[PDB]
Order: structure tokens, then C-alpha cells, then sequence
């Protein structure tokens, strides 16, 4: 299941964050966005299967996919509709936030963390499983 | 080389678009930012460096890397600083009418320009950072 991969939404400071997680390797990919709404969820969702080979996502199904936006961006990148990292992330943020003035710097901050940290870390298994693919 | 990355600026419709070009296989990171400031080229980077292990950016070394901000981002990730490029604008220009919003023509760009295909440039860099 290397082209599987789950978008959840966390909201920190008033803002929304979604967080993609490759469900075999725990790499994320996540960005702060104006608002949950459709239209923000198919801009995040061709901006992951741009990077990614990305088959399925599991998403919580929600409001904002429910619209003719993420349906028609979901159809185009040929993607399927069909957890703590919200915490362990917020966790990071928590550590490093004071660092950054603006929240979605220190969320990029989490993101390297969150990937790099190793005996290996998560994007050195998201790379070997989908080499080996 | 597999960490090394050449990041340059393109300009559309009077936004600022950035591009990173993984320079071994030819793959691309690449975002409208709201203006071509430290501040924003330090964000970008340090988004890069969070998703691919990027080891050298080869900039064009203007003004938007001479400032505190963008030195200690580079820092921070440990990146040193030491052909697609108007691929790219003539995918944008395909798909352009698709969009309302320029940053969804560039996402759209930046996956046809991954995907296109014996390997994808996606292929390619995945190939080559497994190999080490
Ligand atoms: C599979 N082995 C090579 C990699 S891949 C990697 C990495 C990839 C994405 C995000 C963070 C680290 N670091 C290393 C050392
Ligand atoms: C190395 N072989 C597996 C991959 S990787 C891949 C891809 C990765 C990133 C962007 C686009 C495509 N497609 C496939 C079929
Ligand atoms: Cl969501
Ligand atoms: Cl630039």
C-alpha cells in the first residue's frame, strides 16, 4: 500500500492545518490553510499527488469533500476517496513555536522534524518503500 | 549528486512563483509565495528541506538571500548554498483556463511536469535518494 495516504484536519491559534500522513512510512505532509473549505481541500490534495504517487487517501469525509471542487481535483489526479500525529505534531509545534513568528513557519519547523528525526526516519521509508514499490 | 536542489524565481500575472529542481532527476517543488522577500524564501526552503533530504540549493543569489531570515533557515536545516523552468510555464500555459486561481495552475503543472513519462522525473528522484 505505498500510494496510501491519510488527510486530517487540527486547528491550532485559530487556523487550520491539514496534515497528510503516508500511512506506511509515518512521512507527513502538512500546511496551514485559509479555511477548511473545499476549494483549500483540492488545492492541498493536488499538491500532495503532484509530489507523491498518491492512490488513495482516507480522509474523515466531511464537509469540505463533499463539494464538485475536491471531486473534480480527486478525479483529475486519479486519486480514490476510500493518528497522534495530530498530537506528536502539535507536540513539536509546542517545542519550537517560540521560535518562529508565524505558526506556519513553525509548522514547516515540525514537519522536518517529524520526518528527519531517526533506524531510520520516516522519509528514508517513504523513499524505500515506494523504490521498492 | 542526490541532496542537491537549484531554486530559482519565475514571475506570472504579477505573483512570484518559486521552483525547486531536484537537478539529478529533474523533479520539481514549485509555489506562488506572496512576495520574493527572505522571509518568504527562508518558508519556502525550509518546506523543501522537510520533504526531501537537501543537502546544497543552488540560488541565483540576489537579494532575497542576503538577509538574517533565509541564513538562519539555512542554517537551522543544515543546507549549504554553493532547462524545467520554462517547461513549466508552458504547462501553466495549458492549463490555465482550468483553474480560477493561478496557485492551482501551478499545482496542476508541477504534477503533469512529476508524472510525465521509461521513467518520470517522480521516479527518477525516488530512484535515486533510495540509492544513497
Ligand atoms: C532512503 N535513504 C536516503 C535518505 S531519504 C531521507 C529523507 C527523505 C525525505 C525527508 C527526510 C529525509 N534522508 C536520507 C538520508
Ligand atoms: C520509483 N518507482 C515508483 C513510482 S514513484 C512515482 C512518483 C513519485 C513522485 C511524483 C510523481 C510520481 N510514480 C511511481 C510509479
Ligand atoms: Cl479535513
Ligand atoms: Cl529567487
Amino acid at each position: 500500500s505505498p500510494g496510501i495516504w491519510q488527510l486530517d484536519c487540527t486547528h491550532l491559534e485559530g487556523k487550520v492545518i491539514l496534515v497528510a500522513v503516508h500511512v506506511a512510512s509515518g512521512y507527513i505532509e502538512a500546511e496551514v490553510i485559509p479555511a477548511e473549505t473545499g476549494q483549500e481541500t483540492a488545492y492541498f490534495l493536488l499538491k500532495l499527488a503532484g509530489r507523491w504517487p498518491v492512490k488513495t487517501v482516507h480522509t474523515d469525509n466531511g464537509s469540505n469533500f463533499t463539494g464538485a471542487t475536491v471531486r473534480a481535483a480527486c478525479d483529475w489526479a486519479g486519486i480514490k476517496q476510500e493518528e497522534s500525529m495530530n498530537k506528536e505534531l502539535k507536540k513539536i509545534i509546542g517545542q519550537v513555536r517560540d521560535q518562529a513568528e508565524h505558526l506556519k513557519t513553525a509548522v514547516q519547523m515540525a514537519v522536518f522534524i517529524h520526518n528527519h528525526k531517526r533506524g531510520y526516519s520516516a522519509g528514508e521509508r517513504i523513499v524505500d518503500i515506494i523504490a521498492t514499490d
